[PDB]
């Protein structure tokens, strides 16, 4: 079997993605952001706290002639943003794109932390990194890929992120027409739960490629691109006027700069992020500073190549026996 479904992005800006899935029967379809950097498929719900909801989508499963309460099963997650969220466990029919998984575990949250409700266009998460990840006690849940795999044509998905544009999530099939040249893949630990790979080095905009090991997750649940304090201020440093503001949170820089490009090393190929993927606007409405991009990981502890980067690429997620990524340029 094989899914595709679209990817749109939630705003001008490419904060973050959503893709449409079908939840019980008759289906709910509900948006959900696909996170190669957790492991929880969990909703807003009826059960959700009134309060909390703010125009998403909710999944109702007395509505489901196919849902069941999986008995004494509860859910919680904080995310690496102070994101949180919380509540019981139904199992379900779930299909992405035309492939369908029965027995699939649907989060349901009764709780959200705030961040969840002041994004209406997020109806939820699906995770795709590690079923070790996975937060459902006291039975962990396996993943919607994870349970699709065996009947996948080839255990793998890909990621295919627009920028300003929609883009595909595909499962169990590589679209050799979505990218260009040849894909790099490289080797994966699952040691922590995530997509994790070392990158060979970087250039920023036309200059030498430094080759140096840069351990980090792909993971398309953040919008960002988090790498080594170094390497940022390397980058920002060809920006005329850009800074590190403590109160902002990070690099900010002119609204008029020019951006250059930033390249990363997959093996010996590269991948290249124009300089327009780094520009997330003003800091705040009508300001003439804007928010980068790129920033540093310190202090996250871990580098993150998030949707900035990856949006760059055509992204396979292998899911054999031993786990690689790949990566085209497209």
């Amino acid at each position: 079997s094989t899914g595709s479904a679209t990817t749109t992005p939630i705003d001008s800006l490419d904060d973050a993605y959503i893709t449409p899935v079908q939840i019980g029967t008759p289906a709910q379809t509900l948006n959900l952001d696909f996170d190669t950097g957790s492991s929880d498929l969990w909703v807003f719900s009826s059960e959700t706290t009134a309060s909390e909801v703010d125009g998403q989508t909710i999944y109702t499963p007395s509505k489901s002639t196919t849902a069941k309460l999986l008995s004494g099963a509860t859910w919680s997650i904080s995310y690496g943003d102070g994101s949180s969220s919380s509540g019981d466990v139904y199992t379900d029919t779930v299909s992405v794109g035309g492939l369908t998984v029965t027995g699939q575990a649907v989060e349901s949250a009764k709780k959200v932390s705030s961040s969840f409700t002041e994004d209406s266009t997020i109806d939820g998460l699906l995770g795709l990194a590690f079923s070790t990840l996975n937060t459902v006690s006291p039975t962990q849940q396996k993943t919607f890929f994870d349970n699709a795999k065996a009947s996948l044509d080839s255990p793998v998905f890909t990621a295919d992120l627009g920028y300003h544009a929609p883009g595909t999530y595909n499962f169990g099939f590589i679209d050799t027409t979505a990218y260009t040249g040849s894909i790099t893949y490289t080797a994966v630990s699952t040691k922590q739960g995530f997509w994790e790979w070392t990158s060979t080095g970087y250039a920023v905009g036309s200059g030498t490629f430094k080759s140096t090991s840069i351990d980090g997750i792909a993971d398309t649940g953040t919008t960002l691109l988090y790498l080594p304090a170094t390497v940022v201020s390397a980058y920002w440093a060809q920006v005329s006027g850009a800074k590190s503001s403590s109160s902002v949170g990070g690099y900010v820089f002119p609204c008029s700069a020019t951006l250059p490009s930033f390249t990363f090393g997959v093996g010996s190929a590269r991948i290249v992020i124009p300089g327009d993927y780094i520009d997330f606007g003003p800091i705040s409405t009508g300001s003439s500073s804007c928010f980068g991009g790129i920033q540093s990981s310190a202090g996250i502890g871990i580098n993150i190549f998030g949707d900035v980067a990856l949006k760059a690429a055509f992204v396979v997620f292998n899911g054999a026996t031993t786990p690689t990524l790949g990566f085209a340029s497209k």
